[PDB]
């Protein structure tokens, strides 16, 4: 009606579910 | 109704259910 | 009416339900 | 009705519900 | 309806289900 | 002498000098 | 003499001298 | 002597001087 | 003498100077 | 002397000095 707008979304926006890491460093040194 | 908007979330957003690490360093030195 | 808008948040926003951690250091040093 | 504007949030806002580790450290030395 | 548009997202947007690593070094020094 | 071992920690170990946040919420609702 | 051995650590291990923030949340609602 | 290992560490182990954020979520809805 | 070894890390191991961000949602909905 | 091996690291061993980012969602919805 006159210019109408909707946006639907059914899951997640931005989720995590796994592993996520930055940095990982390991050694037997 | 003379531009009306909506916007629906039907689930999270920017959640986390995993790991999240920022820096992990092992060693066995 | 008139230019109404509406926004819906269905699920959380900003959660947490796994493990964030943000250093993790371990050695057999 | 002139402008009218409404937010919902059906969920938690920046909840935890899991673990939240700032720094962590283990050893054997 | 006097140009009417309207957008569905029926899966997550944006989701990790796997693993994301920024920098892995491993080392037997 | 016949197997010695002498580990040195010239640093802090697992200590904090700057900010740790577990969760944090703002808004100008 | 006879197998030993010596570990030197010049530097903090698994210290924090910055900011670690485990979740946030920032709006204008 | 017989097998003799020495490890140095000049610098720190697995220690943060900048920013470690887990999440982060904003809007200006 | 006899099979001896040394490692030397002049610099830090597995340590940040910048940021690391697990999870980032931004929106202007 | 009788099979000496020494190993020299005159930099730093996976750190990070830039920006290390898992994931990213931006909307203008």
């Amino acid at each position: 009606v006159h210019h109408q707008k909707l946006v639907f979304f059914a899951g997640d926006v931005g989720s995590n579910k796994g592993a996520i890491i930055g940095l990982m460093v390991g050694g037997v040194v």
